[PDB]
DNA sequence: TCGTATAAGCAGTCCGCG
DNA sequence: GCGGACTGCTTAT
């Protein structure tokens, strides 16, 4: 096999590299790598190295890496550009793996671990590590085993061995219900004392050294705790054995308000799963506890125990150890579904970076562009300092708040990357500028043609047409990857809808799910067999289809995120290719493209409707248009349609055969107007929306910019078995809205769009009547809590104190003195409830850590004093009033003359 | 919340508004 | 009461 790196580090003048050799074995080596950097040289000096602008460069080979670094410093002192890749390990990788990397994940040791630490005095601080580590479960991907290190004797209690038999048993048998599929994979090791546990762990670690290290909060908790605990007991040298090169750094992570410390382990790639999830999941969650995320992702129940976690080991060590094991398994189960590790390896090897750098699109793109340019003997520019400057972004149309019955939406495929490719926007493709007219002059095609030579953006920039820039070239490669995976995702989704339809008529037989590839549209033969399957087989097939779709989504959406991140990076001062001329060239072209096509679509439809000056485009945001289709439906007449699916087909056909060709012609004209390199504005139909045929449903509504709801029948070619709501911006979509309130608001919207005013009125009346019975957590608001200390004046709210922060201070007074009560962590999320007048807490609200039950000594009081009236008005009634007034209907039945009877 | 971008919504505090 | 200035938070793209 072809070799591939596992990890790479610079330590002084040495590169330390772990890698897989040509025989598939893991090796480590130290290489005294001699980097090269570049300086501009005279024309007369014959060379093969040129900067991105075509100026000649001489290569400077250094005796070692420190010499290269010192040289850069001296070039700054002289005031001359020092060109080349200044991150020497990236240059090393580029030299050592000069080809597209093929990797074999089965040879990469992925370690998933979790530790337990009993603490009788609050949260066990990793930087102090003053409490014994009493459990470690460490899953190894190569062995496919869970290694369990269990402390039987502690100053906090001596316990019996954990029992695998009891662990396997049902909760109803008094067991822990450790999944049977992992029971045979557990290797249990009990220890008489902590010193031996930790020494054995380190010896084990040496034998099975993680390449990728992950788990839940491992970077912020498990790793620093293990490091500092070993350090305290044995000393520094022993703790450094967690690094295969025996090198570690305390690394300070700074944000806006305060900073935290982590331990960098040289030669390990730490991908904390909480961070993987936050970057790649595209969720915003009320809580990020593993229990909360596992429930969300996997639909598994809460890991239940009685009493505090600080007493769980002594009261029920059996359960304590089982839950540690299950906690490790939960992360593996999340990864089996979401496939974020697979994603990270894919992108990391593609860019030729340390795998952990996938968290940084700037580093990712710096490496991609460097490797690309190097292939042509081109030399990258030096990074420069820039002040942070604001710059303009997208255009958003102000909608008229209203109901909108029939709607067709269109938007650009990969808008910003497509603009980059069309205009040829790149550091080295800048050809000059032209004299800019007001944007509206280009939108209405009255401005002078910008250039007859170069490709233009309406911000004034001109670009070469003779060759693609490196940014267009490299963005296209990742875009094509994105396109392939989205194809699989959409196929799996359409396949899912086939199975849902068949589930209306399941067969009465015992059979098996079909062995199929869900990434491809089911053949007629598969469809026929599906129609003869049992519900059990169909449901299992549905689950598999949905898992395929999830895998597709992960692969496609994060590749989309990467390419959109390159457009974004052009406007970040730390990017090597930061340039507000290019950043604004993209965003300004985008504004033009939207409003240009708005005009063209309005013109086209007014033509087929024989009208003048009527606005068919009701809304647009960045790269999208929403077209009122009422007149299209009304030209055929609702009575001519057999059912809902019939008019959906008709609008589908109209969008595809009439609108899209008109859109394409309009953009082709715009391309010529701007003299662009290549027409790549592809605005395909997204949604076909409307009420069910013959219902009183309103179809859709807008309340304002970025706030709307649509009843969708077909989304990007997926024809649903059941209509699906597309809701954007409204409170149903906000993590801050109470869970039960999101649910009720969604049902109000569903009723509005599908059934109409009366149905909405019936539901509202019932919700108002019953809601006080809802669990307090389900009706708590959620907020991130920043700057708790800033607004804390003697335990009371300072001036301008935010409502949620007030809630926290209330909580802090009510739990004061308790070392055992959960503390609210700065920067994390809290549940927030309002409090009735004259409550014992002495303020109008209370907040506590999100994803948790509020501590028992104030729970009963919080429940007694909960202000349901304020809660209902603020979270439910206010938003609903917004929805209904926009839609021009009433959530409460108005009096009429009929009441006289 | 270490980690690409801008536009823009709503909640809440403070305080004016005769 | 509402709205503007402002802070805080959270979305859509
Ligand atoms: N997270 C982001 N960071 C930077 N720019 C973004 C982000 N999200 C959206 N944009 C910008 C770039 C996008 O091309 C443009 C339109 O967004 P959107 O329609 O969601 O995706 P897209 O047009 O890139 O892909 P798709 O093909 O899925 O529509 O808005
Ligand atoms: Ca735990
Ligand atoms: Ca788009
Ligand atoms: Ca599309
Ligand atoms: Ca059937
Ligand atoms: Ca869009």
């Amino acid at each position: 096999m072809k070799e591939f790196y596992l990890t790479v580090e610079q330590i002084g003048d040495s590169i330390f590299e772990r890698y897989i050799d040509s025989n598939g074995r893991e090796r480590t080596r130290e290489v005294e790598y001699k980097p090269s950097l570049f300086a501009h040289c005279p024309e007369s000096q014959a060379t093969k190295y040129f900067d991105i602008y075509g100026k000649p460069c001489t290569r400077k080979l250094f005796a070692n890496m420190r010499d290269a670094s010192q040289w850069i410093k001296r070039m700054e002192d002289i005031g001359l550009e020092a060109l080349g890749m200044d991150d020497f390990k990236l240059a090393y990788l580029s030299d050592t793996y000069n080809y597209e990397i093929k990797y074999d994940h089965t040879k990469i040791r992925v370690a998933n671990f979790d530790i337990e630490v009993t603490s009788p005095d609050g949260f066990p601080e990793p930087s102090q590590a003053k409490h014994p580590i009493d459990a470690i479960t460490h899953y190894d991907s190569i062995d496919d085993r869970f290694y369990v290190f269990d402390l039987l004797n502690s100053p906090y209690g001596n316990v019996e061995e954990w029992s695998i038999e009891i662990a396997a048993k049902l909760q109803e048998q008094g067991g822990d219900e450790v999944p049977s599929e992992i029971i045979d994979k557990i290797i249990y090791m009990p220890f008489d004392n902590e010193k031996e546990l930790l020494m054995e762990y380190l010896n084990f670690w040496q034998q099975k050294t993680p390449v990728i290290l992950t788990g839940w909060n491992v970077e912020s908790f498990a790793i620093p705790y293990v490091y500092n605990r070993i350090k305290n007991i044995f000393g520094e040298s022993t703790a450094k054995r967690l690094s295969p090169h025996r090198k570690t750094r305390v690394k300070v992570i700074e944000n806006m308000y305060g900073s935290r410390e982590i331990i960098t382990l040289f030669g390990i790639s730490v991908l904390d799963y909480i961070d993987l999830y936050k970057k790649f999941s595209f969720t915003n969650q009320p809580s990020y506890s593993l229990d909360y995320i596992s429930e969300f992702e996997l639909n598994v129940g809460k890991l239940k125990y009685d009493g505090p976690i600080s007493k769980l080991r002594e009261s029920n060590h059996q359960r304590y150890i089982s839950y540690n094991i299950i906690a490790v398994y939960r992360v593996l189960q999340i990864d089996a579904k979401r496939q974020f590790i697979n994603l990270s390896l894919d992108m990391g090897y593609y860019a030729k970076i340390q795998i952990q750098s996938v968290f940084s699109p700037i580093k990712t793109w710096d490496a991609i562009i460097f490797n690309s340019l190097k292939e042509q003997n081109k030399v990258i520019p030096q990074g420069r300092s820039h002040p942070v400057q604001p710059y303009p972004g997208a255009f958003v149309k102000e909608p008229i708040p209203n109901r909108y019955k029939y709607v067709m939406s269109f938007d650009l495929t990969s808008a910003y990357p497509s603009i980059i490719r069309q205009v040829n926007i790149s550091p080295e493709t800048i050809a000059g500028t032209f004299k800019v007219a007001p944007l509206h002059d280009y939108i209405n095609a009255v401005a002078e043609r910008p250039s007859d030579v170069y490709s233009c953006s309406p911000n004034g920039m001109m670009y070469y047409k003779d060759r693609d820039g490196v940014v267009p070239t490299e963005i296209t490669k990742v875009f094509n990857q994105r396109k392939e995976h989205k194809g699989y995702m959409l196929a799996a989704q359409r396949n899912g809808e086939i199975i849902k339809e068949a589930l209306h008529n399941p067969n009465l037989s015992v059979d098996e799910p079909l062995d199929v590839d869900y990434r491809f549209d089911f053949s007629d033969e598969i469809k026929e067999k599906i129609k003869k399957l049992s519900a059990k087989s169909l449901n299992e097939m549905l689950f598999r289809a949905q898992r395929t779709e999830v895998a597709g989504m992960t692969a496609q959406i994060n590749r989309k995120a990467l390419i959109n991140g390159l457009a974004g990076a052009l406007g970040n001062v730390w990017f090597r290719y930061y340039d507000l001329r290019n950043a604004t060239a993209i965003t300004t072209f985008g504004q033009m493209a939207l409003q240009w096509i708005e005009r063209k679509v309005n013109e086209y439809l007014n033509e087929v409707c024989g009208t003048e000056g009527e606005a068919f485009v009701l809304y647009g945001d960045t790269d999208s248009i929403y077209v009122s289709a009422d007149k299209i439906i009304d030209k055929v007449g609702e009575s001519k349609f057999r059912d809902t699916n019939h008019w959906v087909d008709f609008l589908d056909k109209f969008a595809r055969e009439r609108m899209e060709p008109a859109i394409d012609r309009g953009f082709r004209e715009m391309c010529e107007y701007m003299n662009n390199k290549q027409h790549l504005m592809f605005m395909d139909r997204e949604a076909i929306a409307g009420p069910p045929l013959g219902s009183k449903g309103i179809g859709g509504f807008w309340t304002g910019k970025k706030r709307y709801a649509l009843n969708v029948w077909d989304m990007e070619g997926t024809r649903y078995a059941e209509p699906k709501l597309k809701i954007m911006g409204l409170e149903t979509q906000k993590s801050s809205t109470p869970k039960a309130v999101q649910k009720a608001l969604k049902e109000c919207i569903r009723r509005m769009l599908q059934e109409g005013e009366e149905s909405l009125q019936e539901y509202f009346k019932e919700f108002e009547k019953e809601f006080r019975q809802l669990n307090y957590i389900s009706i708590a608001s959620v907020s991130s809590a920043n700057n708790i200390a800033k607004y804390d004046v003697g335990g009371f709210p300072g001036p301008k104190c935010p409502f949620h922060i007030r809630g926290i201070l209330t909580y802090n007074r009510a739990i004061k003195g308790n070392i055992d009560a959960p503390q609210v962590v700065e920067g994390e999320k809290v549940y927030v409830l309002p409090l009735r007048e004259g409550n014992p807490f002495g303020d109008k609200c209370i907040a506590w850590p999100s994803g948790t039950e509020i501590t028992d000594l104030i729970k009963d009081d919080v429940l007694h004093w909960m202000d349901y009236t304020v809660l209902l008005e603020k979270t439910f009634i206010k938003p609903l009033e917004g929805f209904t007034s926009a839609a021009k209907l009433d959530y409460e039945k108005k009096a009429s003359l009929f009441d006289m009877f």
